């Protein structure tokens, strides 16, 4: 048996549904599944790794993103001969996703469990694309976020939740790399049809959105057209995809 | 008693001012400070808590808010013979902070620190306190949140903010209860001369600001009064309380 420590909630995802979940013996706190990861301890972040925290798991290898951190963390870890094992997570893109799963599933020797994996997303990806292009006219929409206690803001290209908006039909009426504050004005200008938020957000009061600017004047709120997704599906690129490129897919074509 | 697992970031903060850090096994997500507590393994929010995750960290006590975690949790925690502490969070107060202390350093065995806290506090509250005596003209202000993924709100009534910038000698102009959504002409209308915000908000620059609805029409904007606050020192009340209290009312009050 292998003993694994994972920083990156997403990459907790792809490694349990190639059935090397087994091996985790650890996780960060932006591991929040499957169900069975919250008898894991989860200790610090991929971008605020803990040495001390990650070691004292016993760890054969540690798995994060390439930007993850601190640097010196990772070369403590290597120095104490901990197999550290990397992935780019941008860009947002299938191809990457897909090559990070490939990169996933040979370093743990489940290729096979990799390449089906790939073929059971892609194939229900592929499904809603060809449901959309019947369509004539790609849904302009916009996904507004609030994480890590910032204000309100608007998911750029690049984003992951830009590549989820492809997915499903819709056009991203943003115009900027990555998130950006919209004030009142640039939000009502953006004018899209459609506007997706999170049910964390919503929480059990569409009024609560009040306070993001200018969203009550929009046309998506006055023709009630406001979606509401999982905040968990749309940060990063797992084996849930399909399944919130789907639902995303049905609020934006109802019936 | 032994082993202890804090669900309560102020909580954790205070047991560490105590002395009792030691025994400190496992903590909650709203727990981030000391710095010694990021090796140790994280659970849930306080409020959305798992037998799971506390069971496995081995804990004799958990010690949370009286209206924390499911209350199946707490019943199966209790069921395997856990010590619950619970401490009452409702009365965002002095009175009740110093009631909190005495009652944590007694389940603590550790009386002489929980007294030598509550002086060190008091003392340098209440030297804030005839200082702002000392000041000429009274300070509307407000403070504005993101907490978790949700859309920007205003600190009222009974919340720690509220609390906070009392003691600091503002006051404050939302008079509702808790946390609530103002819309442009509710922020507009309440007319806060200085408006408080988190540093995770700003980070970068303030222009991240103007997704919160109104708040450009402010005179607070306006005329520059924009103060920064560490979101972690104004959610509860913990030991760094006079820290925050002096540094609000040193930003009220300039030179």
């Amino acid at each position: 048996a292998e003993r694994i420590v994972v920083a990156g909630g997403s990459l907790t995802e792809l490694i349990y549904a190639m059935g090397a979940g087994e091996r985790v013996v650890g996780v960060d706190e932006t591991t929040s599944y499957p169900p069975e990861t919250a008898k894991l301890p989860h200790i610090g972040y991929w971008k605020q790794l803990s040495s001390e925290g990650i070691l004292s798991l016993r760890p054969d290898s540690v798995i994060t993103w390439q930007d993850a951190g601190p640097q010196i963390v990772l070369d403590q870890l290597r120095a104490q001969k901990v197999n550290v094992v990397t992935l780019p997570r941008v860009p947002a893109t299938l191809e990457q996703m897909y090559a990070n799963i490939r990169q996933l599933a040979k370093t743990l020797q489940v290729p096979e469990q990799g390449d089906a994996l790939v073929t059971q997303i892609n194939q229900r990806l592929e499904r809603v694309q060809q449901n959309v292009a019947a369509k004539k006219a790609p849904v302009k929409a916009m996904f507004i976020l609030s994480a890590g206690g910032s204000a309100p803001q608007v998911a750029g290209k690049g984003s992951v939740a830009d590549a989820i908006l492809s997915l499903a039909g819709a056009e991203n009426v943003a115009t900027h790399q990555q998130y950006k504050s919209y004030s009142a004005e640039s939000l009502i200008a953006a004018n899209p049809e459609v506007i997706v938020v999170t049910s964390q957000m919503v929480d059990g009061d569409i009024n609560r959105l009040r306070s993001i600017a200018g969203i009550t004047h929009t046309a998506a709120w006055k023709n009630q057209r406001i979606i509401t997704v999982d905040q968990n599906l749309i940060l990063g690129m797992g084996p849930r995809i399909a399944d919130v490129v789907e639902s995303l897919h049905q609020q934006l074509w109802p019936q």
